[PDB]
């Protein structure tokens, strides 16, 4: 599981199963009476893919001094397992503030701020590229070893394909044009941390790296539609951002995130 | 995994991995643009134990009209799997409101309200009893099939035992006296839902049932110590509740929850 050294440490804290935005990786929230810690674990099967936490560790260190991210405290490979121990995010989780009526406006602005914040990051010597060909290779790999989701298959409703392979082949042919910017890779309203109306924290950074701009833009739109049914805020978000919706690309990215 | 019928349904919603207070069971948060749903799954290995969701389903239905709980929408046994589909909790999650300075008082009162709310439930024809002998049998079973936690072993720090068996044998001998009341079984500051300062929701109800009073009282104390370092609020909680701390029993229950 974990090296003795780390085993010895995490036990001072209460340690509790995953309660935040997490997916394949095992995740533990360490509860101290003073502060909190987060232990994240992925094995070897997911090595190399955007799931492997070692990738997240790499991106987490790089992004230091650029975007507000948590701090790396411990990272090791143990018995074929990548383990990351990082501190806690800075501030308040954005996910809690939309269950009411008067408030949508401010959210959009955070999404706006988040987006231009990435377009300002010098992606020159960036550690990883999450180009379509990169992901399409990655996805192919997962499907080849049943490392996917047979459970909820979102495509079945959205598209007319039965098995993943097809939606895969379809996406490989519809693969659009890319323009590389800093992409969060999995931008959800539960990875962003607010502090006095200003973005102050980011987490779940395994799919971070270079990737077409529209990618993140597609995720923002998705949240908007769910957390606020009014399609008018989608214009506002696109108005604040000042770019014209490339509707075809947005849809393209919404479909990709269903296979994962 | 799931019956076709249910498969067909959950796919209208976005479906996302567990993001709330959950542990062994697979959990999916269904995100609709109108409302949310929660799919919970445990297989057969955990059948009968306080982990099996079928137990939670049973307690969830019983508690109807007593405590504010979510509603049952679908429950089935499929390929040796207990699956529960329930609506969303009522209100705001109590977990978000203690990261600041001026606010501890109100929390204690909620814990106070939560506690007397259980002591008011007619546990006569209650579905299940989570007496110590019941749990001690249950725990023995888990350890016998490595169905425990080798990862974080909280006891190692708190007690002087190396392997679970010992802490098990120790607890079986120190097993105190019981006085049966309605116990939530896993009362955390992330299972309680607030609405206008009044308790309005409860979840994670698999360990619900008849069990010594002090049990829940031990969990409340634990949160207090973590989310608020001041040991003075522990007096207040015990003052509002008007009972004298049976310190030995409290500790006894804090240790039990470490093996699970």
């Amino acid at each position: 599981r974990i090296s003795p050294e780390l085993k010895k440490l995490i036990e001072k804290y209460r340690c509790v199963k995953d309660t935040e935005g997490m997916s394949p990786a095992k995740v533990y929230k360490l509860v101290g009476e003073n502060e909190n810690l987060y232990l994240k674990m992925t094995d070897s099967r997911y090595k190399g893919t955007t799931y492997d936490v070692e990738r997240e560790k790499d991106m987490m260190l790089w992004l230091e001094g650029k975007l507000p991210v948590p701090k790396v405290l411990h990272f090791e490979r143990h018995d074929g397992w990548s383990n990351l121990l990082m501190s806690e995010a800075d501030g308040v989780l954005c996910s809690e503030e939309y269950e009411d009526e008067q408030s949508p406006e401010k959210i959009i602005e955070l999404y706006a701020e988040c987006i231009r914040l990435f377009h300002s990051i010098d992606i020159s010597d960036c550690p990883y590229t999450n180009s379509l060909d990169s992901r399409l290779a990655e996805l192919d790999y997962l499907l080849n070893n049943d490392l996917a989701d047979v459970d909820c298959e979102n495509w079945e409703e959205d598209t007319p394909f039965k098995d993943p392979r097809e939606l895969y082949d379809f996406l490989k042919t519809e693969k659009p044009e890319e323009e590389l910017v800093f992409s969060h890779g999995d931008l959800g309203d539960s990875n962003i941390f607010v502090k006095d109306g200003k973005v102050s924290g980011f987490i779940d950074l395994g799919r971070s790296g270079r990737a077409d701009k529209w990618y993140d833009i597609a995720f923002c739109v998705r949240s908007i539609r769910e957390d606020i049914g009014e399609e008018q805020y989608v214009e506002l978000f696109f108005d604040l951002l000042g770019i014209k919706p490339d509707w075809e690309k947005i849809k393209y990215y919404i479909l990709l995130d269903e296979l994962f």
